[PDB]
């Protein structure tokens, strides 16, 4: 792909984070803590899952960023509407305002309803995410495999401003403590 020139500097929004997440000083890394991180509750925080939003809101144009997923066993990445549900249980689907892929139990899937199997020969250490607001496109790229395409959501109905979306995943196994990191431009 040749989307690199639409690169945007994403930072994480502390106020949206699940209360167990630890966001770095530079707001570019997030990991699961082993306990509640001693923050007050608010209506923005994802309550049920280890999720956080980027601070940036996008309503037009083309945007590209990269995320490091090295040594994680489970995670979700993509974009979502600014008005997604924060409290209780929900599925990741375009009907609910999410355009995402994930790793779970040694398989990669796109968050369609129902979910779609992805075909990845080279397990990615870094994922590229491309959004074309006007075209209604969200695409995912395998940076470890020379930028190969992972998945394209097309005919997207965003229906609002978009925010970068992250889930570091639970760490029941002791094998998923590693952070998600926003990679430099
Ligand atoms: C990826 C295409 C898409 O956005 N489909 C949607 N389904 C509904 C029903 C809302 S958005």
């Amino acid at each position: 792909h040749h989307h690199h020139h639409h690169m945007v500097h994403i930072t994480l929004d502390r106020n949206t984070a699940n209360s167990w997440l630890i966001i770095s000083k530079d707001r570019r890394q997030v990991r699961m803590g082993d306990t509640h991180q001693n923050v007050s509750d608010n209506k923005e925080r994802f309550s049920n899952y280890p999720m956080v939003l980027g601070a940036q809101r996008f309503s037009s144009g083309k945007m590209y960023w990269e995320v490091d997923v090295t040594q994680k066993e489970a995670w979700d990445l993509g974009v979502c509407r600014d008005s997604v549900q924060r409290k209780g249980q929900f599925s990741l689907s375009p009907e609910n305002g999410f355009w995402t892929i994930w790793l779970w139990q040694d398989s990669y899937e796109a968050g369609t309803s129902p979910q779609t199997t992805l075909h990845i020969q080279v397990p990615p250490c870094q994922i590229g995410i491309f959004v074309d607001y006007e075209a209604g496109v969200v695409s995912f790229y395998n940076i470890t495999d020379h930028g190969s395409l992972i998945y394209t959501f097309s005919e997207c109905v965003f229906a609002g401003p978009l925010r970068p979306f992250f889930n570091v995943g639970f760490n029941y196994s002791g094998g998923n403590a590693a952070p998600l990191k926003l990679c430099p431009l």
